[PDB]
């Protein structure tokens, strides 16, 4: 039951200055990897715990960038919603649960 893919990645003023956005948390394409970015510019880095849970797996990429942003895609196996539960430096920010409709590319 949910927690269907999930992964904690070391990023190398708090979680509340931590939000998170982007197409990937607000539409997602059934077989698609969408993709999110979270706003870690006022961090100060750490880790970056993400749980997607929804109806069926889903493919958790994670990409770095050279200016040192965050950049997660996952794919979805399946349309339906899916809730991103993150958390910085073990919080879970303010509002992460953040469900993403996953709809069929066709």
């Amino acid at each position: 039951p949910l927690f269907k893919s999930a992964t904690t990645t070391v990023m190398n003023g708090g979680a509340h200055k931590v939000r998170a956005g982007g197409p990937g948390l607000e539409r997602a394409e059934a077989g698609v990897p969408a993709e999110f970015s979270i706003w870690t510019r006022e961090a100060g880095a750490g880790g970056l715990a993400i749980a997607v849970e929804g109806p069926s797996k889903a493919e958790i990429s994670f990409e770095d960038r050279k200016d040192g942003s965050c950049g997660v895609a996952y794919v979805v196996q399946e349309p339906g919603d899916y809730e991103v539960s993150v958390k910085f430096n073990e919080e879970h920010i303010p509002d992460s649960p953040f469900v993403v409709p996953v709809a069929s590319p066709s």
